[PDB]
């Protein structure tokens, strides 16, 4: 049997996790939950799993939640605060922590599990896109294996041979008969709409995705492509790809998750129901599979599945984030940091969806700072831009 | 370096087996040929390759080669008949073997590839289909490993994880994840005629499929899915699958060329331009790649994928063969065996489109014949199901 950390319990992710976890309790068993302010779901969870553990960011909700578990009578720890996560994250008998606290603030906790040695279930994106090669070296350095978790990266890792998937990161795609890694693709809720209506668009209407049922940050995200702009950074750090060796498609219907171009011709995919606990539990369960809870896709009920290229007149934040690659680290821990300001600031209605795009492009211009040496640099870069990001969206505030 | 002998060199499969010799030189050898009748093709590929042999099935044919070979100045030594092909198949130098004759006649050849140990890239699927278990054994008993080189099942194949594909018809599907296979499915030329014109459709409209360029037989077979029926029979030998563990879809566009369906919802699927140097290519080079010769598929020139559920009256032929594999070998022995014969009669304008069907349906009632015990019986079935299909032909000829 294998035993759990997850990163992020309360979330879209982190729910799917437990859903799996559900499933299958004869293979899966959860040591320690973290989460942040969501008391009455982490209550819900403890109550259920009866962890060993759970830990919220903050102190006033670990004490809400303490309070209801020990009235229950609830054997479940309740601690609070970042160190605790991480040491959540080290626990000798833990095998597996899923990684799906969402932000930059899951990087800590992470590389705990990492130097730890723990199996990697990797969903939390912008962790990996924020600390570049410094997290993919401390992965090599430990005795650490990455499962991405992504839907994307997911798809790429099923569709890649062995040896890429037991040297993540380190392995020569070319070698192995690889010619690129197809990057797909949803589009968002706006992919249709008229390029001029887009600055009217709600967080309502944003956060509604047509296929997937996820959180508000990576919701807008995908409306915007800054998803895909993050996951076409993480996946050339996970996958040991160059710019030539990346694509970039939109595929609407989200049936395809992710394709591997190899040298013969031949393109390998992964399809399925848009539901992250399929991608969980492959990652869960690798080498071998589980049942997740999700039924087996009917292709008698699709839709006609189609591919497109990005247009950047209307996925602008797509081509920030591929070229922010390119610009180093630096812009790439900024523009992150500056993303996670201004998509929050959309969904709190102090900017247009439009805005996004527009201040985050800002910030990176301000942005003066050298390459990150270590992990104190990228949280250095990464609290100043969210600093000069902040300031940036008071620029357009009402 | 490895060495080749190659069953049915002149076809279409054949042909394309020496494209991808032709885009590596360095890679691969051509040690023999092996073809029939058409001298010409086979004098255009002797003084390319310069094969250490070339066999043709009829000793008026090996003469007419020999003729021009030796004007020429050729190295290359002509033989004849079958005996000689099974020879070309079983040299000590030689690494793989290319089974791509057309029907049951290249049984023999190809299970002298099979007794020699060789790497059987095999794309003959009438030679499995007559010998079923049978010929699982014998590969069982020998050192060889089977590499499906038909399109839908070298997909399959691609899609399925390390220990089916290293213990190919052995393994156990279900302990490696496996809930069953997507057998995919073009639908012909014919898929939207209306189908009471069915039985005007003339054999150069039949040979003309939208997508793929091969052989009269396999085109005729593509029309009636009598090929996806055939592979039907194929996929559960080779993937050692049940009926419950088999899917069968018409995809039109054949960009999708098969998938696999797991546990966990994921679905892994192989796709790319509909042409057979990719699959040959991939188990010429497995467990690594090279180039083909085809292009990268471009996602943004495709037609919308589709899906649909067969409709066997449409495709009666489908049906036949997935109730002859629940009748048994016999049966299944002489469905091919009609079906060779009724396919060449409908190509010589003997009998109408729709009379495949029937005359095959026709002649499995008029069979009252044991089980083969061996590969003699299989042989002895044949021929018997040849000569009623002949006498049924000529109950429908003008
Ligand atoms: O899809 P997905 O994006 O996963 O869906 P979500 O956006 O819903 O995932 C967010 C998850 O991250 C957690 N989280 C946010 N900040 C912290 C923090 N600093 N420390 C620990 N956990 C945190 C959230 O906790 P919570 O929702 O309880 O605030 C939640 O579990
Ligand atoms: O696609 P695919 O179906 O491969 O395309 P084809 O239908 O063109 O493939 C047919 C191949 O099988 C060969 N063949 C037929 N009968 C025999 C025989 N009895 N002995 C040896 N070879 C034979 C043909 O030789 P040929 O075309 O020279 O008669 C040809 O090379
Ligand atoms: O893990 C799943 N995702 O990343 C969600 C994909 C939505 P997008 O294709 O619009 O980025
Ligand atoms: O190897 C390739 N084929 O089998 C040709 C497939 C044509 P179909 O899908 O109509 O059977």
């Amino acid at each position: 049997m294998k035993q759990l950390t997850i990163l992020g319990s309360t979330g879209s992710i982190g729910c799917s996790t437990l859903d799996v976890v559900r499933h299958n309790p004869e293979h899966f068993r959860v040591v320690a939950l973290v989460a942040g302010k969501n008391v009455t779901r982490m209550v819900e969870q403890c109550l259920e799993f009866s962890p060993r553990y759970a830990v919220m960011d903050d102190e006033a909700s670990a004490k809400l939640l303490k309070t209801m578990l020990q009235q229950q009578g609830s054997r479940t720890e309740v601690l609070s605060g970042q160190q605790a996560a991480c040491d959540m994250a080290a626990l000798e008998d833990v095998d597996q922590v899923m990684a799906a606290i969402v932000g930059a603030a899951g990087l800590l906790p992470t590389l705990a599990a990492i130097r730890a040695g723990k199996t990697i279930l990797l969903a939390n994106k912008e962790s990996l896109v924020t600390c570049g090669r410094l997290f993919m070296d401390a992965v090599k350095q430990s005795k650490a294996q990455l499962l991405p978790v992504d839907s994307e990266h997911n798809a790429i890792f099923q569709s890649l041979p062995q040896p890429i998937q037991h040297n993540l990161g380190y392995a020569d795609l070319e070698q192995n008969g690889v010619v690129s890694i197809l990057l797909t693709g949803s589009g968002g809720p706006f992919r249709e709409t008229p390029l001029r209506d887009l600055a009217t668009m709600t967080p309502d209407q944003a956060c509604r995705h047509p296929n997937w049922s996820m959180g508000r940050k990576i919701s807008v995200d995908s409306a915007t492509m800054m998803n895909k702009g993050l996951e076409y950074i993480e996946a050339r750090w996970l996958f040991n790809a160059s710019a030539s060796q990346m694509e970039v498609l939109i595929h609407p219907q989200s049936v395809i998750h992710s394709m591997v171009r190899y040298q013969d011709g031949s393109v390998l995919a992964q399809l399925g129901e848009p539901d992250m606990r399929t991608p969980i539990a492959h990652t869960m369960a690798w080498p071998n599979r589980v049942n997740s809870g999700v039924k087996p896709l009917d292709f008698c009920k699709l839709s006609a599945l189609t591919f497109a290229a990005p247009d950047y007149d209307r996925y602008p934040c797509l081509k920030l984030a591929m070229e922010a690659f390119e610009q180093g680290q630096a812009a790439t821990t900024a523009l992150n940091a500056a993303n996670e300001i201004t998509v929050a600031a959309f969904l709190a209605q102090q900017i247009r969806f439009t805005d996004i795009a527009a201040l985050n492009l800002s910030v990176l211009e301000k942005m003066d700072m050298r390459e990150p040496q270590c992990v104190d640099d990228v949280l250095s870069v990464d609290a100043n831009a969210r600093e000069v990001a902040r300031k940036e969206v008071m620029r357009l505030a009402s």
